[PDB]
């Protein structure tokens, strides 16, 4: 089958509305009731929870990513979303992990970090979609035998959306990517 | 200076009481306001809930640990736990991660998993104490800037537990374990 | 930039005709004259040459891929292609390399082989697409300057075609994936 | 069951006495016929020699640790040690090895060194206890089939020490640490 | 089998003439007609072709070795060689590969790059000798069946020549080094 | 300079006498008073100590290599050699190390083990010469700023001899190989 795909001329927040727009169509065009978003402030899971219904999992950065100790999400939004039925999750990025701490001391690269860099060959959002997909799968916040739409972007906002089948951390290479709804061309 | 500890003859189930009680006593005698433990069902964290004050938390097996998309913390028990007034988490085990995915796929081991296995030299329960310890910190729950008490066990119980100032994954090795309370001798 | 993208219900040689047609169109659309294509036997290379014009580079399997000291590409087929003006190349595979020799001897996985399994979560051709892009660049057979259309498939023929900018082995992570002309959905 | 241990406020030199004395007491109270320690000069093993019965041994810094081909165990002290009636060794540190060669050359870390760093979370002195522990066993000296007492320290002393049934390198992970005696809290 | 071996006091282009002469002799002696030679510019390849007969394969640097999208081998020099019957080849370097792209991005070392530093403890050419042997085999340019004379040097010209049996990338450790015709002693 | 080298038609013990014979000449032809042998039973360091004088370091397998616990060398020969002025050493093989234990559990390969396999491309003895060279350097049993002759072989006896400059474990890639006295051609 032939479907439309949107290539953002440039990566970034400028693109957040369109991405959420295609997510709506596709999701309905396919009957996907499972959504996984990368929202650190929450501005995205929110804008999405008011355009679709079903299962919205919002993943934010791990505790202390900008400044050790405190997490960039305030239970202030963790409620503005917990009200809308949106699941809220903070955990360790599955495509960095501890190998990240290591490489921070010693300065090399662990195997999963290479999975990330490779995925960033298409776009940054492309990589996070896969990452959050795994995170939620393992956190039991989403199915591993049903398609799902993961939403991500470059730094803030959204510019990448994928129709994919999550896989758990121990069966990570089972994760399949079915369709690319939107992505930054660069 | 000085303090006190204990040593199990053989590993297992039949120790969480002795562990718990003692882990509690010591836990209490030491005096802190932030905790963490490892129950794949919840029981062992059930017995714990009613003997401490502040922040208990019961990380469990990431979904799919046994069968794709099947966390074990029964919602009957999840409800129970959360209700008993104390936090619940499920995420990817900080000391294996996607790493275990690659290994399950290819047949060797990654850095991160090297660690679990080191720690295990002492006691299987020894490592989990660090594993779950780290996850908990990453979920924005427990501190990395004050002491916490780590409790865990081997196979089907809760035989080991320590005292450390856990840490995140991007600065992992900044983890400082401070005291041992109990552990299987072998 | 909304465009079309074909999702093949299943992977395989059957899709070839459609992907060769789709590349033609996208090439005219973007003004691309560089094509790198994985063709073990050369058949796929042959077809493509008849629908597209410019620099076509066909890379076959490395000698020894199936039998020690043996090249799968028949002398006749090579001759036929070179007669048409298609640069034909063969060399150790970019996303496995000597790292595979190592694993065939010791079992685990080397860093470069992980990049490939990671690319595979999209499709097999998706992985050959960047792989042959790297090989062709290093051979000096295609530019790492401008855009190129990369074509790959599952074992026989073709089912994946990408629009990308190659990069050399020493600067792999400088490889950019721009558009997915077609890909097997599974 | 149960036993006793201790906790240093800050790390160092000023503890080997307290350590030693106590490491001895406990060492004695526990009763065993095979020992091992970490003195880069020999002193700390001097103080030890006269307080135990059976097999003491004093592994030191591999030659070139400071300057090419310069072991530190002064022959004045080597003579002393060996004379005092108890074994002396010098070899490559079991938890870095050529690995550290590669890292010094390239800039990351190898499996083996991953371990040292894990162990160090507790105390720098914690790891050496395993390092020298393992070397000693490999030199045909101390047993892997009975308990041994491991003593070591941080910087310029002897602050940590354990009880384990060490192991070889070809079957390393079969190492079973059994008891803690003393250690720097941080 | 007592034979001669030349040890050059120092490495470099100066030794070329002697190694080209020595290979000639050893080739007659053993009845070898396969030669793989590292010649970036092609000069060295040119000389060799005039003293030896049979299949000569000259491998130059991969495109991008010095400047993005650039091949060091001049079109003129290639032409000259091919005019003489010397198979000329270029492709990503066998003992670094994409593993170098990775390190250039993250710093440590990949497994394949260690093989090279290890080969280098003999001389630089010693390392290019097996490296170009692997590349030529995978290109199907030389056999992994019989013996071949491999020629390499330090940056310019030649100072190392080996008698070996190539092997493919997937069976690297099947590469056999038989005789060292000449090598820089340092 | 042009020197003779012996290529054993086949690897093994059959070759032990010749190797020791060339060692004598070369050593004298060069003024090398430092010898490093790989002798597990001791049959070799012995046969050598009676044909040369200077510094003979005999290295045997690490404790329990065939059968954990006990070392293949009896203090019976450890004296028959300790009498002849020969230094006797048992330690952990520097080109295996702990990574060896790991790979024994998990089944992959660590970096140093790859250094070994690579070196075995020329001969097995070639590899051990480098290994024992390192072992002794670090054990302070030999110089790191003077040439030395390391002796090794395939399984038992000797068939490989190298004139090389040892390097310590932390500067391993400084080790230089100057001359190859004898080696098995296969
Ligand atoms: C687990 C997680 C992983 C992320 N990693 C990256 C990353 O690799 N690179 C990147 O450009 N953005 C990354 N992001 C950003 C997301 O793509 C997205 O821009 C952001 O979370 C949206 O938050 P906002 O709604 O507050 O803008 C990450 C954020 C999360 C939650
Ligand atoms: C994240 C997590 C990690 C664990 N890893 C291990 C492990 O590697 N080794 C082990 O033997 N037990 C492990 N456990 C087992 C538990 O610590 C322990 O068996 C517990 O008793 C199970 O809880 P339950 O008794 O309440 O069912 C792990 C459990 C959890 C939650
Ligand atoms: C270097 C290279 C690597 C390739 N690796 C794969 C692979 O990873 N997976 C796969 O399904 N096919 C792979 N192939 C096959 C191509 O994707 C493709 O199926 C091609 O059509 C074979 O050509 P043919 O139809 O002329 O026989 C690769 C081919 C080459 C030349
Ligand atoms: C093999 C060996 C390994 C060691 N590694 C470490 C290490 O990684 N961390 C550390 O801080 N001290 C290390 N040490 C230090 C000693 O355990 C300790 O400082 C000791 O006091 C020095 O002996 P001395 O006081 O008799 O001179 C090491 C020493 C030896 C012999
Ligand atoms: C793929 C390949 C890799 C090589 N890598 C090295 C290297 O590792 N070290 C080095 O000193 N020279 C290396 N070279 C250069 C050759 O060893 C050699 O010096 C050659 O003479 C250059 O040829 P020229 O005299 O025609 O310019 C390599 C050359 C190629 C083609
Ligand atoms: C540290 C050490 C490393 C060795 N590793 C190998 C090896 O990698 N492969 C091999 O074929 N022989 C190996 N050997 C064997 C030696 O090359 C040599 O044959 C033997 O030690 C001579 O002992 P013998 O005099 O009792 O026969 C090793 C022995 C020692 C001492
Ligand atoms: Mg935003
Ligand atoms: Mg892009
Ligand atoms: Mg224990
Ligand atoms: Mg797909
Ligand atoms: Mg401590
Ligand atoms: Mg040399
Ligand atoms: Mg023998
Ligand atoms: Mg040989």
């Amino acid at each position: 089958m032939e479907k439309k795909i949107c290539y953002f001329e440039e990566p970034g927040k400028e693109n957040t509305e369109r991405v959420l727009e295609l997510v709506g169509e596709r999701a309905d065009q396919l009957g996907i009731r499972n959504f996984v978003v990368a929202s650190v402030s929450g501005e995205t899971a929110l804008r999405l929870s008011e355009m679709v219904e079903g299962n919205i999992v919002s993943v934010t950065h791990h505790a202390g990513f900008r400044e050790k100790g405190q997490l960039e999400l305030e239970d202030e939004a963790r409620d503005a979303l917990l009200e809308r039925g949106v699941n809220v999750y903070a955990g360790s990025h599955a495509l960095s992990g501890v190998g990240r701490g290591i490489s921070n001391r010693f300065g090399g690269v662990t195997p999963v970090e290479i999975m990330a860099e490779t995925l960033r060959m298409v776009s940054q959002g492309f990589k996070v979609c896969v990452e959050i997909a795994i995170m939620a799968a393992d956190a039991g916040l989403i199915p591993v035998d049903e398609e799902v739409i993961a939403i991500g972007g470059t730094a803030w906002g959204a510019d990448t959306a994928l129709v994919l089948t999550p896989a758990h951390m121990n069966s990570v290479f089972d994760l399949r990517i079915h369709e690319v709804i939107a992505m930054p061309r660069p």
